[PDB]
């Protein structure tokens, strides 16, 4: 059952700030050291996310951070999590930038590749697929996260593609245009994500606006080589990145080409 009680759980440090409220060090009473997340009222539509606890708690694979349970008895309730030791990956990159073997880059776009192949056989879109929604672990192991969260998010400049916040740097032209959500969809947030990871977690379309992203996008423009990247790399990037999801690789499909790159 992902119904945890109040009394199976022990906070023993605080970790951080999330977007929804703050994140924890503890434990969870006779299985783990956990991560909590205590989310704000107002901030997800808790019902809706409660509904698919059933179904969702059987998504288990090495890449994806495991949702162990959530805390419901009061408000606010809390989200606990597989503990991840190093953080999030756009932060990871960042901190030890000039310190990456350009191999270890793509074990890292493996490793998301792998959880993210794993989620499209399961037909589960994430929807906002970026470096920062990935977490490090135990040995670098990279892990996909908040897969599906955006469907519960209650902020409209969020989740509609004409909101002020809707994060249009990771999407497809059909997901900034009509929401039109797929593992495809997915794909091309993957390729950004691999631009993030290779350019040692710089921002994409750092000098754009929202608008001005949608515009170059639809007319052809795509984020720029990383130096890291070789041309191997970069042409599995623009893949991903094709104006029509039909043309873009399945994960199954980029999952054997980055490996047979990675491999030799
Ligand atoms: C456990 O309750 C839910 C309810 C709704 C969900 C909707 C989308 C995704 C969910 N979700 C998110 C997960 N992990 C994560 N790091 O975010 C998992 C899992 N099985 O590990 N399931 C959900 C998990
Ligand atoms: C939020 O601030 C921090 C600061 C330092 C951290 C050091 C280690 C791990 C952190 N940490 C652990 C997380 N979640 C998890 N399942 O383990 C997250 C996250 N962004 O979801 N960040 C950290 C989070």
């Amino acid at each position: 059952k992902w119904v945890i009680d109040p009394s199976e759980l022990t906070f023993v440090q605080e970790i951080g700030s999330g977007q929804f409220g703050l994140v924890h060090l503890g434990y969870w009473l006779n299985k783990d050291k956990v991560a909590i997340k205590t989310i704000r009222e107002g901030a997800m539509s808790e019902e809706d996310f409660i509904e698919e606890a059933e179904v969702m708690m059987k998504l288990s694979h090495p890449k994806l951070v495991q949702l162990y349970g959530v805390c419901l008895e009061q408000a606010p309730i809390c989200l606990v999590f597989e503990f991840m030791e190093h953080g999030c990956l756009s932060d990871y990159l960042r901190t030890q930038r000039g310190l990456f073997a350009a191999e270890t880059l793509l074990g890292m776009c493996l490793d998301v590749c792998e959880g993210m192949a794993y989620l499209e056989e399961a037909c589960v879109i994430h929807r906002d697929l970026a470096a920062r929604n990935c977490l490090v672990g135990e040995n670098q192991v990279i892990k996909v996260s908040d897969f599906g969260m955006t469907r519960f998010v209650l902020d409209d400049q969020y989740t509609s593609s004409t909101g002020t916040k809707f994060p249009v740097k990771w999407a497809s032209p059909e997901v900034f245009s009509f929401s039109r959500y797929s593992s495809k969809s997915d794909v091309w947030s993957f390729g950004v994500l691999m631009w993030e990871v290779f350019s040692e977690g710089k921002i994409p379309y750092e000098n754009r606006s929202n608008s001005e992203v949608v515009e170059d996008i639809s007319t052809g423009f795509r984020l720029y080589k990383p130096r890291l990247a070789s041309t191997h790399v970069y042409q599995i990037m623009n893949h991903c990145w094709r104006e029509r999801p039909e043309d873009r690789p399945a994960f199954s499909r980029l999952l054997r080409q980055l490996a047979e790159i990675a491999e030799s």
